């Protein structure tokens, strides 16, 4: 699902294929390093800090599944754990540096629970700025003091 | 499920009620700080570092559920996360100190995936010594260099 969004040879973020759409955080500079993906029609929402595009048939096989079911607990991500509690995601400060946008936070079954956009460093823990689902609805949760990765 | 095992006023470990049995790591000094539980008939296995006892009817309501289904990913415990990969559990060195025996490591649905007995500190991560299930069996996984908590 993850596809890197390069900008002049520099990887600036990522793009996941979640369900039937190809998502990419709007704020991220660059183009997707996948020929077929670059060529698609992207719709951009500044409200959600997103920029999605409906996936082509031949790539739908490599499309991940998403979910609203996000009980309190622990989730997985590129840089380990993500504590989830109080409708808030968190990672130990320093696991996520800039360039970590578009990465998914998934459950133990593979389902993508949310997509990182950036994070608010609040001591030992950084409260993540994310794109999350809501009974078939894409919401966006963002903490005060948030940077964009 | 967690019930503390005291020894002369000093809490030395814990005892969880998993399913229909009351488990307690054999190595732990002391008695269970619950009248009813102390009075039961305990069977001890030195093989599994366990000492279980079949739960009384009135306590079965407070009995937790267990499971063998443990896919790679992240789990929950008293001291945050537990990385689980390679049939191995791990926590960031320092989260688990002695006195943490008998604590359960559970999934996001509550099910108890394993019970801590101790751990081998191997740098930034400590590989936990645990009691885990296995398709209607109770196994014991323990790493070299393991202390007993």
């Amino acid at each position: 699902c993850i596809f890197e969004v390069k900008h002049e040879g520099k990887v600036t973020g990522y793009a996941c294929l979640v369900g039937d759409k190809v998502m990419k955080p709007a704020h991220v500079k660059g183009v997707i390093d996948n020929a077929d993906l670059a060529k698609l029609a992207f719709k951009k929402s500044s409200k959600y800090d997103l920029e999605c595009a409906q996936i082509p048939v031949h790539m739908r096989s490599d499309a991940s599944k998403y979910t609203h079911e996000k009980p309190e607990g622990h989730y997985n991500w590129h840089h380990g754990a993500v504590q989830y509690s109080g409708g808030r995601f968190t990672i130990p400060t320093g696991a996520g540096k800039p360039g970590d946008s578009g990465r998914p936070i998934f459950d133990n079954k593979g389902r993508v629970v949310a997509i990182v956009l950036g994070g608010a460093n609040e001591g030992s823990r950084t409260a993540l700025s994310v794109v999350t689902w809501n009974k078939d609805m894409v919401t966006r949760v963002t903490p005060e003091g948030s940077e964009e990765w």
